[PDB]
RNA sequence: GUUAAGUCUGGUUUCCCUCCAGGGUAUCUAAGCUUUGAAAAAAA
């Protein structure tokens, strides 16, 4: 199963608190980067349970078919204008 | 070639009781009282 061990945000919920951003994200570079249309991307750390080959990066960022279904797992429109705690952003981010 | 964007769908149908048993057994009256007391032979 998925075992998501630990992620290392609390500084992703930073640069969103007060604001209404997308985040989006990409997994070529070999690391995880979290790219927000707020002009900014913070390269995020991780742990999981599957170790993604190398190649199957490459299969889904080169198939231009993998890469437009990936649209829909890739992303939220965060809004933390109005009251919105540091715990249920680390959630979201998380889910 | 480059970018950028995902969009649609988020439980339906059927079945809602069927069969057997629908009373059986015991008791079905018992014990008393079964006539009594007045008038039986009347005046013309």
């Amino acid at each position: 199963r998925f075992e998501l061990s630990y992620v290392e945000l609390d500084k992703v919920i930073d640069c969103l608190r007060n604001y209404k951003r997308k985040v989006s994200l990409d997994f070529i570079d070999n690391t995880l980067i979290a790219e927000i249309e707020g002009s900014t991307k913070i390269p995020i750390s991780f742990k999981s349970n599957l170790d993604i080959d190398k190649i199957i990066k490459d299969l889904v960022h080169n198939n231009k078919l993998l890469s437009f279904e990936l649209l829909g797992f890739k992303s939220v429109e965060i809004d933390a204008t109005k009251i919105s705690d540091k715990k249920i952003l680390k959630e979201i981010l998380r889910d």
